[PDB]
């Protein structure tokens, strides 16, 4: 049995943060501790939003409370949107004590930065957070998963070509994480404009053997909110099975993606009208009616090996 | 597609409220809007416990936000403990203003009090919440789970038989649930002295004003230990087994207790396991097996068979 500690928010309704989180993993056979940093009642992609947001202290309550029944035993910490640097900060402090007790306790994280949607009543992500992950962050985290502008924010360089995105993804690997996958990037892909280009690069200390592939799927279009939670979950979950095979676990990750975001957009359609498009409420994942998809993904992508 | 409102507790760890209600329902196929009435570390069965809670105001801002995006339509809505009467009053006029969009909601409630230990019976809620069940719950309420002790404070008639329990669950139907299951008593069972009685009530009003009503006995073995979540597991699946089996209430409890049946087994066996040998399972190793249980959730073999009354 795998115990995962997932600290992100919580709406009511829709998937975003632990709601998209918590569902994939238990399907998959996790078992998984939630503490729901913020409860709204739904995302911000909404043109309305109420709810209430956990403070540092509040956190740290929670854990306490773990900790006191000696229960604070996990393998894995997931984290992901964070719009207040005390919070992330507390995070760091759990972190590190957790790998104290397990050395092998792995840590998954998605820097979220940007005029994001999420679901915590959030508009953006103050800049003094960026520091926070670059210095605090990144250091003790073993598998990270940033788009491009945020794997530019914590190099502090841009991203012109493949050839630069491999050379970021090597200065974050120095910086820690023995995994890095850029989710999603402004790269063209060479299949064609329509595909989004995904990379992925893992250390596996002995000299480094480092393995790298690129992924390219074919947009949706659309906008979704979560996806980003779903990934890392999911690669989380993954990973765990194919340990030293990043191409694998990154094919069955992506692969669901699809699966998911196709049935999420062919039912959006179906409840708008003609011609209608379809609205955030509509866009929703279809999570639950995926479950057979999120267990078993036909492969629908092949990774290539760089 | 189905949409349940949930508001009860969660907990960080463990299975307790939305925590034990939630992903049963998910695997089942329901699409579940959770309202965490309160966050805590872990259930109050362990030495320690430490969170927050959300007061009625909180709960009225959330269900405002839904309204305000007009998301607010559910075809059921369900709950459980609640310790505060201001917060259960503010989950009635929700109901209310849900059944109003849509007449054909339907409201599952455990209402939470207490237990029959051993004979006497224990309040786990502040006394005044009674008359805020009896009067205000009860009244909206389509499905109730009430157990023994809970089913006489609601009545205030007290149960010494099986015929008496037959009584005290007509009594609740006159007070507006047509559905009505007496999860556990302590009654003794003509199987013998190690099995729980459940006692099951569905009304159907006839055409002709002519009153069909539905009533059933089950029998299931005792594990030997104290679970908790156990009540808001049952309530969660007996809201989705009674969907699929609308008027068949022997079929929908067959199938709800044959699923805690393959629960609890896999969930003591870990517990024993894990403890050592001759070491009493501690509340931390007695945890339900929720993700474990997956397959067993979403098709339980049939383990146990509703006597007919
Ligand atoms: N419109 C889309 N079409 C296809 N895939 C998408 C789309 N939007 C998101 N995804 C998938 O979601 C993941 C991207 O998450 P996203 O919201 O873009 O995160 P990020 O902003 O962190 O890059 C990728 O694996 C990608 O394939
Ligand atoms: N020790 C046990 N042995 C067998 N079944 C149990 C046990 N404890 C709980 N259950 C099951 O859980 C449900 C009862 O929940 P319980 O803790 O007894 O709730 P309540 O006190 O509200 O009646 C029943 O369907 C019952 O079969
Ligand atoms: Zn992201
Ligand atoms: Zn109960």
């Amino acid at each position: 049995e795998c115990r995962v500690l997932s600290i992100q928010s919580h709406v009511v309704r829709g998937y975003v943060g632990n709601r998209a989180a918590t569902f994939p993993l238990q399907v998959l056979g996790f078992e998984v501790d939630a503490v729901n940093s913020v409860q709204f009642s739904n995302h911000t992609g909404y043109s309305h939003w109420k709810g209430q947001v956990l403070n540092s202290d509040e956190l740290q309550e929670l854990y306490d409370g773990l900790k006191l029944n000696h229960v604070n035993q996990y393998d894995y910490v997931l984290t992901g949107y964070t719009r207040d640097k005390s919070f992330l900060a507390m995070v760091v402090d759990i972190v590190q004590e957790l790998k104290q007790q397990n050395p092998r306790l792995v840590y998954v994280c998605d820097p979220v930065m940007g005029d994001q949607r999420n679901g915590e009543g959030a508009m953006y992500v103050p800049d003094d957070l960026l520091p926070v992950y670059r210095e605090k962050v990144v250091p003790v985290a073993d598998i990270i998963t940033p788009n491009q502008f945020e794997a530019e924010l914590l190099t502090g360089r841009k991203i012109h070509s493949q050839e630069e995105a491999l050379e970021v993804m090597d200065m974050l690997h120095s910086m820690g994480p023995d995994t890095v996958v850029i989710t999603s990037s402004n790269l063209l892909s060479p299949r064609g404009s329509d595909y989004l280009m995904a990379l992925g690069s893992q250390r596996t200390r002995g000299s480094v053997v480092t393995q790298r592939i690129r992924m390219e799927m074919h947009k949706v279009d659309a906008v979704f909110v979560g996806t980003g939670d779903l990934f890392a979950a999911m690669l989380l979950a993954w990973t765990h099975k194919h340990p030293n095979n990043l191409k694998v676990a990154c094919e069955k990750t992506v692969s669901a993606m699809h699966h998911v975001l196709q049935r999420t957009i062919k039912c959006a359609k179906a409840k708008s009208g003609e011609g209608v498009k379809p609205s955030p409420a509509q866009l929703e994942l279809r999570m639950v009616q995926s479950k057979k998809d999120i267990e078993s993904p036909e492969i629908v992508v092949q990774a290539t090996v760089l």
